[PDB]
């Protein structure tokens, strides 16, 4: 099913929980978080501090992607916060991957694991295909760190080699997406879709939310 | 000159330019911005980009705290941001402190260093007396990371020394302050005072940032 989940790092961020309702208010299906830590990716965002104060005002599906070196770490803390979706970069989890699944799972929270442009799709599959596997795989389309980076259209072959191997995972993608650019990740087989400037900075954010699912849909 | 500074670490993180502003009308004269790594420091905050859109909601003085492990990278985003005063550690900014203090200060900020409790308070006199110095020395009076810790009353031998020395410097204190231990902050010199739970979880806040700068002015 599609998922048109806007970035909040690039809406205002001193005005969270207005820019979350009018969201949630023009169709978004879930929030997406970025946080980054300055050292796995060159860019400090946000943390569980500011989840947890988001939370007690909204009760939005928060989809909480960790660019981070020790996402272990944050696991109980984002928990505490009230994050839905924990996403952790398969680059830092070569070690623990599985352990980290069961402890996301063991807080309800939906795991999910990331990979960088420089990071061959195979990498993944043992983690959709574990006993306690992830939910979610999101496939940059842009190098992490910041928005308003150009769309890679290789990555779509990522995108397209998990779908047909995995009928109903859900695929995000993340990075330079929006009308210009959906529907080739849409027919590449991606439901999940994380949108920052084209919908903060769009004079009708409603309408782009619409267009996005309905390309989605679409394929 | 009597600052006080609260700790928006303490605040709601999803109304931050509503809690800015409250601040301020409450008589707030800079605002304490927390950034932390998750490295630096076991906890991660917030970063530029929310200072950033913060910048655009206040004129306020935005002090910038940076606990992290690089901070010269952190120089030109958070000028760009809007920062107004960028404070360091001591402890990271080792051999580079002159640029840094320089980098700073070319930027249009003003330069400040910070030492956690177990640093000997004679490691930041150089930073003080240099050619281009540094404009504000904080003693941290808590292991930093967390608000909600023990004031450490031990710390204001640090205090007192550094206002033996420098009659006109800036020293400010960050750690468990508030109405009961704000006298023997001020009494040892300290006039830049960051209080976070002490304000933000206070029936009469205004009164406390009242109470917290006649302290001040009353030594």
């Amino acid at each position: 099913a599609a998922k048109i989940a806007p970035s909040m790092l690039s809406s205002d961020f001193a005005n969270l929980a207005a820019e979350a309702d009018r969201m949630v208010r023009l169709g978004a299906d879930w929030l997406h978080m970025d946080i980054m830590d300055g050292h796995f990716v060159p860019n400090l965002t946000i943390g569980a501090p500011v989840i947890q104060s988001l939370r007690k005002h909204t009760k939005a599906y928060l989809d909480c992607h960790l660019m981070v070196t020790n996402p272990s770490d944050y696991v109980e803390p984002l928990a505490k916060a009230g994050a839905s979706g924990f996403t952790f970069h398969i680059e830092v989890s070569r070690d623990n991957w599985q352990e980290l699944i069961q402890s996301i799972k063991a807080k309800g929270m939906r795991p999910g694991v990331s990979l960088r442009p420089g990071t061959p799709v195979e990498e993944v599959f043992p983690l959709v295909e574990a006993e306690n596997p992830v939910e979610l795989v999101l496939v940059m389309t842009v190098e992490p760190g910041f928005g308003g980076q150009k769309f890679m259209p290789e990555m779509m072959e990522k995108v397209r080699a998990l779908r047909k191997k995995y009928p109903s995972l859900d695929i995000e993608v993340d990075g330079g997406l929006g009308p210009s650019t959906i529907d080739v990740a849409a027919s590449a087989g991606a439901n999940c879709i994380v949108a920052g400037s084209s919908i903060f900075g769009a004079a009708e954010p409603g309408e782009v939310i619409s267009a996005l699912r309905k390309s989605v849909e679409g394929s």
